[PDB]
């Protein structure tokens, strides 16, 4: 699937930098012929069949292919994508309130600044896996706020680049995720489904609640061999003042057999989240 190739300078420009990370950069700009505003995601290309730089064009591809599909409040909406011999420039929704990990570092939270944050983001996921689309890659990075002045902030998952249609139940592929966050079928390299991204958000419950990291070693190698092995615990330091169902709601997330864990279905029922 080709992308529009005229020069995007030529539509848009440019300002402040929101993020940048491997191969993507991106760049707060605005559209000249309407003055609306956008983030504009550069994704550098692969240059050779066999490179380890840059990003293929099946996985570009496909990131595109699941934002074209994609529109609910919780998540990014994609406006257009252009390309050059060097990048893909995807068009997205501008989301300036900044990340969730960013709000996190200034608070702690409540159960009920907690649980308001995490609606947001179990309704988004609802509306993913309701699509048969993995996210995998759930974490505090990927969580951005509209406003981050107002008592409840409205949030919107971003970064789609691992994420994958869920056809057949499960796919059988390496997700290099971000060690604190992956699920441990991630780390077994077992084939993968929706059962992820409800692990990497009992982890980012765990984080919210009590702002400390549930499966974190000293190495990535600690950190990954931890998230095999199920070895977290709730520190009374910590959790001494949370409920026994917000410890049930993560307890039944972080569970290593993907079957025994709850859907998203599952934990909008969970009496911690049910109205
Ligand atoms: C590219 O690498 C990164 C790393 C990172 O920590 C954050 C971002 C921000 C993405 C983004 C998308 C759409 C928006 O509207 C606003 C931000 C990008």
């Amino acid at each position: 699937t080709v992308f529009r190739q005229e020069n995007v300078d030529d539509y848009y420009d440019t300002g402040e930098e929101l993020g940048s990370g491997q191969f993507a950069v991106v760049k707060k700009c605005r559209e000249k012929s309407t003055g609306l505003q956008y983030a504009a995601k550069f994704i550098k290309k692969r240059r050779t069949k066999s490179s380890r730089r840059g990003v293929s064009r099946e996985d570009i591809e496909r990131e595109v292919s699941i934002l074209k599909e994609i529109q609910h409040p919780n998540v990014i909406t994609l406006h257009e994508v252009y390309e050059n011999k060097t990048d893909v420039i995807l068009i997205l929704e501008l989301v300036a309130g900044g990340e969730l990990f960013d709000f996190l570092a200034e608070k702690s939270l409540t159960e009920e600044e907690a649980t308001e944050f995490l609606k947001q983001i179990l309704n988004g996921v609802y509306y993913l896996h309701s699509l048969q689309i993995a996210h995998f890659d759930l974490k505090p990075e990927n969580i951005m706020l509209l406003d981050r002045n107002v008592p409840k902030p409205r949030i919107k998952i971003i970064d789609f680049g691992l994420a994958h249609k869920i056809d057949f139940g499960n796919e059988f592929k390496n997700i290099f995720g971000t060690p604190e966050f992956v699920a441990p079928e991630i780390v077994n390299y077992e084939p993968l489904g929706l059962e992820a991204d409800m692990w990497s958000i009992g982890v980012i419950t765990y984080i919210l609640l009590s702002g400390a990291s549930p499966f974190l070693g000293d190495t990535k190698q600690e950190t990954l061999a931890n998230v095999s092995a199920v070895n977290y615990e709730f520190e009374d330091e910590y959790f001494s003042n949370t409920s026994a169902l917000a410890k049930d709601f993560i307890r039944r997330l972080l569970v290593k057999d993907p079957k025994k864990r709850m859907t998203i279905q599952d934990s909008l029922q969970h009496p911690w989240i049910k109205p």
